């Protein structure tokens, strides 16, 4: 279609605060070799992050507040804040823009919500499908074709496996695998119907604003790099590597502020630390 509605709105999008925030620097087309920078400048350069919904305000999926926020401050966003954004270049750039919903479920059980964030890519030099998942928190770095690759391959240093099986009706789930603390595990699974900006805003009302949601109670950052992943998860802190290892770190209150700037490039007001440092989600 031609509505506005059923696209990434990536005019309102200031392509070159973006590229330059994130690091860009290759030829601006819709090639697989931009995508392939795209994905990889944005995954290791964006912080994660659900403060705004600790602090009880709103996280909103405007442009206006996605650049203010991520491109502008030293804040991070979780799947939406970070996929919307990343949808908007995309388009920008001349890209096959089409969105996903798949349910997170890293090794759980039972029938996750399908609140996270996928965008399935098309370049110019084929007609390749290409996902690319820029809001998880832990890449991956570069987009995974979107076809059956059930033996371990790897994005970056990190193993990977792409898993196509069946659902109800006779329909596609694919599960993305990836190999960490735990060993291997399934990270989510998700479906190829066409989502769209506002199916983002029922999934981003709802994981910003539900008791049922975790994300919603305690801080939860993850940074990513090339070579390693942070996470804080509570005050917890972990920091882990590609062969799988990693080392973690129990925190105190006071240590927050500290890690938070170092470790996640993320900067609050002192209110807000303050009201972090304080929050009763900490006596959980």
């Amino acid at each position: 279609p031609d509505d506005p509605a059923y696209h990434w709105n990536g005019a309102e999008l200031d392509l070159d605060a973006y590229l330059a925030r994130i690091g860009f620097a290759g030829e601006r087309a819709p090639t697989l070799a931009t995508l392939r920078e795209l994905v990889y400048r944005h995954t290791t350069a964006i912080p994660f992050e659900n403060l705004e919904a600790v602090l009880g305000r709103p996280v909103r999926l405007d442009l206006a507040t996605l650049q203010d926020k991520l491109v502008h401050s030293r804040r991070g966003g979780y799947c939406y804040e970070n996929a919307g954004l990343f949808a908007a270049a995309l388009e920008r750039l001349g890209f096959g823009v089409t969105g996903h919903t798949g349910r997170v479920t890293m090794g759980a059980g039972g029938l996750r919500p399908a609140t996270h964030a996928l965008l399935r890519v098309t370049t110019a030099d084929d007609d390749r499908v290409w996902m690319c998942d820029v809001g998880f928190g832990r890449g991956p770095l570069r987009p995974y074709e979107l076809r059956p690759q059930p033996d371990e391959f790897t994005l970056g240093d990190w193993r990977f496996r792409l898993e196509r099986r069946t659902g109800e009706l006779g329909t596609d789930l694919w599960v993305l695998h990836q190999f960490g603390r735990d060993g291997w595990v399934d990270r989510y699974t998700f479906t190829t119907a066409p989502q769209y900006r506002i199916d983002f805003e029922v999934g981003n009302h709802f994981v910003s604003t539900s008791p049922r949601s975790p994300f919603t109670t305690r801080p939860f950052l993850q940074r990513f790099h090339s070579d390693r992943h942070h996470v804080l998860d509570g005050l917890t802190l972990i920091t882990e590597r590609p062969d799988g290892s990693a080392d973690i770190r129990a925190l105190t209150p006071g240590e927050l502020p500290e890690v938070i700037n170092e470790l996640f490039d993320i900067e609050l007001p002192g209110p807000d630390l303050d009201a972090l440092t304080t929050g009763s989600w900490l006596e959980r």
